[PDB]
């Protein structure tokens, strides 16, 4: 509300409230947080990224995006909690402090603004973007199947009306291209994490191919460690492994793209729960979900630094 200290972290918010939150956080911690606009959505909404940094020039960075699939509300809520957490733990938590003293963190809380606004206004379960094409009456593209990584291959639909439609061509969605352009221009990201829900899974590349990544041993142990850390708070059990062997083949995914760009620590989190509530996770589970997920994300960050 008037302060990030009065903001209700235990309830779901609208796009405007989340955008207001960002400005409050920056005004309160001008020396640590800055708000960057990396593009505009299909419907003209600004796409914001929060940069957490103690200084330096183009220091090694960590990318974290949430809400690429709009109906996965627990992600945007966790993103807001993360933003506040970073400001409270710097200078308090020895490990997190060391990380921020040497690396920058870029956080995109609402990766798909138009879809998010739509889930509040018309369809709570909408997941795609809101782009339109003359070739069909259906709207939107599955932003996590629109990346240039096995684009168009099995594990995505070529039908505009499909919930997993990949789009006319790779990076056709401005919400995706905005991230691609930013990360390529930056050129110094070491980790790339994309947050989703639900299933309680921690996955690494690849999803579009059966080929094993050359860093499988390391990423597999990092995942095992992150999952153990996350489970330590409430006993929440996660499974981990490559996308294709844990779930199924899926093309045009973001971490497959990032890994091919040379960003070794690329992981995807699928948060609570396992189906009881699914995408409609109770607000009472926001904080405990964010708390445990933080332990997992920090573990990965520690291995990155």
């Amino acid at each position: 509300a008037r302060s990030t200290n009065t903001f209700n972290y235990a309830t779901y918010h609208t796009l405007d409230e989340i955008y207001d939150f960002m400005d409050l956080l920056v005004a309160e911690h001008p020396q640590l947080v800055s708000k960057l606009q990396i593009g505009r959505s299909y419907e003209g909404r600004p796409i914001y990224v929060l940069k957490f940094s103690t200084g330096g020039s183009n220091r090694p960075a960590i990318w974290i995006d949430l809400g690429i699939h709009s109906r996965e509300w627990i992600t945007q809520a966790t993103g807001v909690w993360f933003a506040k957490k970073f400001t409270e733990d710097y200078g308090q938590d020895p490990s997190f402090t060391a990380i921020l003293d040497s690396m920058d963190i870029f956080l995109e809380i609402v990766t798909n603004p138009d879809g998010f606004a739509f889930t509040h206004s018309q369809n709570r379960l909408w997941r795609k973007t809101r782009s339109v094409t003359s070739s069909s009456l259906c709207v939107g593209v599955d932003a996590n199947r629109n990346w240039d990584a096995g684009f168009g291959k099995a594990g995505a639909s070529s039908s505009p009306c499909s919930e997993t439609y990949h789009g006319k061509y790779a990076n056709s969605e401005v919400e995706v291209k905005s991230i691609v352009d930013f990360v390529k221009d930056h050129g110094n990201f070491k980790a790339f994490l994309s947050i989703h829900s639900y299933s309680q899974l921690l996955l690494y590349p690849y999803g579009y191919t059966t080929q094993s990544i050359p860093d499988k041993t390391e990423l597999n142990q990092v995942a095992k460690s992150a999952v153990a850390a996350l489970k330590s708070l409430y006993g929440t059990s996660y499974k981990y492994g490559s996308i294709i062997t844990t779930i199924y083949q899926a093309s045009g995914g973001s971490i497959d793209w990032s890994y091919n760009q040379g960003i070794k620590y690329s992981f995807t989190f699928e948060l609570r729960d396992t189906g009881r509530y699914g995408f409609l996770l109770p607000a009472s589970q926001i904080i405990p979900t964010a708390q445990e997920t933080w332990l997992g994300v920090l573990t990965i960050m520690e291995h990155t630094v």
